[PDB]
């Protein structure tokens, strides 16, 4: 009934991998991967004598079914899709019959997964270092799959690299040996026993380092790192006790971090075992944690019930950002969870304003037919999804009763990929009770609607008075009022409140030349390296038409490579006629370097 | 007094659209159509402050008056009507005002008036392909307009395609040139000065060749069927000129012909200046030419005079019926005249027995409130409007007096829209010396009863008795009888009474398997690539639960796509126990690539 | 006798005898629908068809004796409907009954209906549905013979939202939960006295009651059903007195409903249910005639029926002549005549608007291809009521001429009848007094256009204070605008304020500075008396005073009583200063009026 329109495999319904065994070597001489991917597939049809799998710029040496090669075809490139691979079975399967299909290949240099740095983009400057990100439909850019998430498998690896390197995966660590068949090499196995989508797959190669922080989390990162890793994510097993409270049981085992190059391009990606975090979150004072928090709430939403197709993400991340505020929230305060949530509104709005309030990409549901996952990534499925849930959560009546639903959802559809449809059943199942409450939400509006959703939810203000209070005092001054502007309008603002006065301020841009220049001189924000208050004051600058900040916002955007971060301010430089040139000129001077996806998404915002 | 239950745009009491300026570029990349449509519209009441467009699955960048961008709100869906836009007017329109509204916009891939065609999917396989079908409510999945045929407006359309392909669009070629902002694209440009309906608006891209039948029509295809095309048309000009002596003048210009790929899901459609026809009418032997006859008189029954409702939708139809079996007669004989209507009377009986002698969408005039008009869609209006006229053909003084009628009709109501009770009161009024026998009629039967008619006209049989009398040998014979079967039984009849011997089998099916059997190896009906023919071969056998031919009808259902063939053998293989597994496969595995509105309808058949 | 206004088989061809209709009430689509079924008794031999009235109703199918039977929508005739031929599957011979059981739904848009959305109620929570079928708008219900020629027995089950209440023109018979939604509640309702049709009423939402007398609950919203209760309390001692003038009451129960401020008329007199206009509710009792109307109505028009709507006047004329006696009886004679005189004033009124050459202007008028709501005026009444009141001074007085009404609703009772009935009956209980019935002109007061040929005599004690005060700013001038005082108020009732504008319109426009200083004396912008607000308003607007323009706009669109809306329409439409906003008012609240005021003001502002 449900079809991904993302991928170009023999859907679940025809033949489903259960077991993926990776047996590969890492070649930093060639930039590739090459090896063996050893498929454990299910018929779930009777004649099956044909299957298709995903893959993306990868070369495909052999195909072997019982010590014998098969045939294969690479179809035509379908674009972002990459391309089928069709394979002939040696017999016909029938229903519940398995096979072992061992697929021989190696990446392109150029896989969008990977990120292949040179020693002289490491903090170490010795050794070079590789990473990999396949969310959404990346994985097929390594090894062939079915690269979709409606189908979950466990996995098991052997991983050759540079024997003065270190290998992890989203798995739990399973051993090390010097190579036999190379002296010069290490091989690491992993093993991951709980049944994950292939996005969930994730492997990083380098210097790596590590620090105990918790009973079951080492923070990684290169050697210059890893002591104010340890640091800012000390809150980490916290975190992790409160999710367990909320969400059932941790099953993953480990709850390891991994700190990246700054190149990494999101935030966090939540692959089981192992969290990647950008090195943007290293504030100094752990104010970011909220980032950790979200990572470890996928441990539930998202990694153990997953979204079925792409269309569905915003059960994936909705979900998470629902648990992600109400862990803070535990830490810190329920009037810091509301704070938090009233800045997502926020977002939420610069969203729609950026898509226009008719576009498809700010529906909850969408349709990705035809569409690029990576060009449609929005804050929409974050945020509107959040605001769907807190405003049912406040309707049903209050945080305990939601997060009892919550739990039981989590319980119902653990190890599952599940549709909205599946989502809202349950909804209506778990409060039978309320279904009359339930049957005045405008669910069309919510699921289907492009904009800003119908109804806004209930927010407790007392954390952002003082925010509006000051932004508008800025927005609304004049000449005459600039002088009265001092440092001690700072005085018992947080951290998180500047950045939200200037969340509210950057809505309103831009600001008078000179309102910008007295509030650098009263503020100091140029100081200030906290990643989110740096970025919104180099927006606020570039789009006030400060000359002075061309290169801070230059060199922000291109010293780290978070698309939070970069494609916004490439955005607003090439906007700034002043910076147009030079934004245009650093990013074809850096694009070689750069991340394949940022590199890729940051051109078409260019239109290079 | 007449409402469109079928759209949610302000009527034409409120404003009327006088003329749309499409400018528009065709990206086969995204399958999407991206550009401006400038409606003038007129104000038919005073204090006009906003109005309302029909839209489905459209993205509104922005909406501009007087060159500044003014407030617009997308509505709810509501299923297939769209989603209504209310546009907030600058300024009250006092009636008779007129303002330009230039719409900025961009359709879905998912646009349900669209079908997108791969390379592989054309007859050329290197280029892709894109063919529009609006009728009866599409055209809001193209650009927004009061999409209703009560408002008939003017166009000039500039479009921009690649440059290796053509556009073509139901309206005067108006010259091409290189695409100033792409050199990788060509502009065409197109002038429609005849009023129409938006559901007449039509587009086609694709790599088009063509070939000149008369003095103005061009027959246009892929150049793999230009040819054999322009042979199996070469009739066209001789029906023109019918027609014109019929209907009065024809006003279009040009009369071109558009042979689409199999998918197209009508066997014509009569957009103005260009009729698209399906390559199902390629029969080598000119005889499916009534579909022409039948496009060619919409230019007068539909195109000039136009149902305001497509409740009045048998205006269109039982007309256009009536004027094409009189250009028939006209080439063929009376005698052929009274064979195609008494097979239309057939076709009528088929139509209600598969609704229902109750069923609302039986009568003539129907009440499509909260109804799709394309689940409505039969051939009811057609053949019951078809038997009104003929019944009053005969009862008014025949053939050359009703005609005298048609064309002061057309002649009437010519640029206009109009209801059954505009038709009916003319009606009386052109026959004021025949009124009382006007009143025998049994109207409120006639227009607003189910099932079949009051009375059956009178009809010739001469060209009839043959295919009556072999169908009731082989519906009467025994197993004794079969040998007496012999292929010199087919020598006297041309290909329709062959057609017409298979529909009278048709309706007594099942026959016993072994008459089937014997039915092929006497008259190897397998061996005719006849459309109408074969069609009504296959269905006997499948009905016949003859296994051989199940992957024969698949064949057929699926390699092409008109709905009178498709929908029928889908249902058809689904009932067959035998077939029925592979029936809802094969749709499954085909969805995807079919037409948005065949794969909606077969999937409702086959519920799915 | 032929009834002009239906397109269903006459009475003497087939009559129904009982319906029972078993229906559901659609808030989110605004439809009824269910089953009729028709007890249907054939007046003649080899009856094999039969037409039936109906308008905007969705057929779905007919059943008789549990199969389909063929049946025809015909081609709508405007204002009459379809009608719809049914073939019976045997010819029926004379007094064979069959029962026709027909599934329809009605058209959001039916006529006879209004539905409320919870914002135009008074609670805000619940919507709220009411009908009015007279004269004929039944037929937008349900398919019927939609004539009072036919007289039926009908018993209802009505499934509502549980949250909500239903009434009808019936004897409550229980209630309980939908067996098929949970959602739902079934009310159901039994009517033993043989109805016309017209007479069928369904009100549905959030109601509320208050018993003010042993056979009396008023019903309403919550907020208005006290004061409502406290507003009609003379009505058991009403029914007591017109029990006395007319005989027994037999319909059992008899409710009172206060509808929202839409409800067209100021009452409609359903059996066991009659309906009130929410603007009678003046605080002081003092528009109970509108309550004494609609309970006389219990005996002239819902027991002796006016056979077709060209005799509406036998409803109307005598309903009118026994209000005014339940009123004298209470109030004395003197306040009759009173109220009598005043009649006289408004039968001017209205002949003098249609002319008197108007066809509308006849007692007896002829409605062929006139719709009744079109033809609609107080000449049925007034001049109706006017005749009766000369012949009770002709033929001895009042208690002679009540003794003829009693023995008339006697004689004609369960019936429906014409004018040539009563007149004959007349004829016949006066048998001793022939010359003096035959000096009566009855082809002038009958059947001509017009004043009535002679006009009755009234007593004036009364009137005479409110004729001096009109006469005094009448002809008043400048010098004399001064002596106007609050004091010139003191001892006159409401009624005689409300009779000195009535007055004071006729002879409208008065000058500006006159009505300036007659609200600085008189404050009537304070009175909140709906006739009186009306006429004050009235004059005001006439006398083109800019400051009432808002107040009579305001008055127009927020109660929808046609007495007051259309005359207050016309006009601010004939005042050039509020024509624009008049007219734009009406667009802007048109879709959300009542469908039969909503036509009338259109068609009064020729928009
Ligand atoms: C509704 C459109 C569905 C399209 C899904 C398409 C793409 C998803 C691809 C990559 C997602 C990476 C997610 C990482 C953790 O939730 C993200 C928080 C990081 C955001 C940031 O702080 O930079
Ligand atoms: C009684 C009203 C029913 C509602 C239907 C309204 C609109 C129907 C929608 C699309 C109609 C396309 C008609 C094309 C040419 O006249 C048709 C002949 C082609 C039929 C065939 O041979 O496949
Ligand atoms: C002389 C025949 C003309 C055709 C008129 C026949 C029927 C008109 C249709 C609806 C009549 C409803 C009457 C209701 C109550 O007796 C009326 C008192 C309410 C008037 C008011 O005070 O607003
Ligand atoms: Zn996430
Ligand atoms: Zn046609
Ligand atoms: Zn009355």
């Amino acid at each position: 009934e449900i079809v991904d329109t993302c991928s170009l495999a023999s859907p679940a319904s025809v033949c489903r991998t259960k077991h993926l065994h990776l047996r590969c070597s890492v070649d930093f001489t060639r930039r590739t991967l090459t090896g063996t991917a050893a498929l454990t597939v299910q018929s779930q049809e009777d004649n099956l004598r044909s299957l298709v799998l995903d893959t993306k710029d990868l070369t495909i040496e052999k195909v072997v079914i019982n010590g014998q090669e098969v045939k294969y075809a690479l179809g035509e490139r379908q674009s972002y899709k990459g391309s089928p691979m069709e394979i002939s079975l040696p017999i016909a399967l029938s229903k519940n019959q398995e096979i072992v299909i061992e697929i021989s290949f190696e990446t392109s240099p150029k896989s969008s997964a990977l990120q292949w740095l040179t020693p002289e983009q490491t903090s170490g400057k010795e050794h070079p270092y590789l990473f990999s990100q396949c969310q959404a439909i990346h994985c097929r850019a390594i090894l062939p799959c079915q690269d979709t998430p409606s189908v979950k498998l466990t996995y098991t690896a052997e991983v050759s690299v540079p024997k003065e390197l270190v290998a992890l995966m989203s798995a739990i660590r399973d051993g090390e040996t010097p190579d036999p068949e190379d002296p010069s090499r290490k091989i690491y196995k992993f093993i991951q026993k709980v049944p994950i989508p292939c996005y969930l797959i994730a492997l990083v190669v380098g210097a790596l380092e590590s620090r105990q922080i918790g009973p079951r989390t080492l923070v990684w990162s290169e050697k210059e790192q890893v002591e104010k890793s340890a640091y800012e994510f000390s809150e980490t097993e916290s975190m992790l006790k409160i999710a367990e409270d909320l969400g059932g049981p941790y099953v993953w085992g480990q709850y390891d971090l991994l700190v990246l190059p700054p190149s990494f391009p999101y935030g966090g990606m939540a692959n089981p075992c192992l969290t990647f975090v950008t090195p943007t979150l290293l504030a100094g004072d752990k104010s970011l944690s909220n980032v950790i928090a979200h990572e470890i709430s996928h441990s539930w939403t998202g990694n153990l019930v997953t979204n079925k197709t792409w269309d569905h993400f915003w059960l994936n991340e909705g979900h998470t950002v629902y648990l992600e505020r109400h862990i803070c929230g535990r830490l810190f305060g329920e009037k810091f969870r509301h704070f938090n949530a009233l800045g997502g509104w926020g977002e939420l709005q610069n969203s729609v304003k950026t898509f226009g309030e008719t576009h498809p990409f700010t529906k909850l549901v969408v349709d990705l037919t035809d569409i690029d996952p990576d060009v449609a990534y929005s804050s929409v499925p974050y945020e509107k999804g959040f605001a769907l849930l807190f405003y049912l959560e406040q309707l049903l009546g209050g945080p305990e009763i939601f997060l009892g639903f919550l739990k039981a959802y989590v319980e119902k559809f653990s190890y599952k990929s599940i549709t909205t449809d599946d989502w809202k059943d349950f909804l209506y199942s778990y409060f039978k009770d309320k279904v009359d409450v339930l049957n005045q939400v405008d669910w069309n509006a919510w699921l289907y609607s492009p904009g800003l959703p119908p109804i806004k939810p209930n927010y407790d203000m007392t954390l952002t008075n003082a925010c509006i209070a000051l932004s508008q005092r800025w927005i609304t001054a004049k000449e005459d009022d600039l002088n009265s502007f001092n440092a001690t309008d700072l005085k018992d603002l947080s951290s998180h409140q500047l950045n939200e006065f200037l969340a509210q301020t950057l809505q309103r841009a831009p600001l008078p030349l000179g309102h910008i220049k007295r509030m650098q001189e009263v503020y100091n924000f140029n100081a200030i390296n906290n990643s989110e208050i740096r970025f919104r004051w180099l927006r606020l600058c570039i789009q006030s038409k400060w000359e002075d900040a061309i290169p801070l916002a230059l060199k922000m955007a291109t010293e780290q490579g978070r698309m939070k971060f970069t494609r916004p301010l490439f955005k607003d430089l090439a906007a700034f006629d002043k910076s147009h040139d030079q934004a245009v000129r650093t990013y074809q001077e850096h694009k070689a370097s750069m991340h394949p996806v940022t590199a890729m998404l940051v051109g078409k915002d260019l239109k290079v």
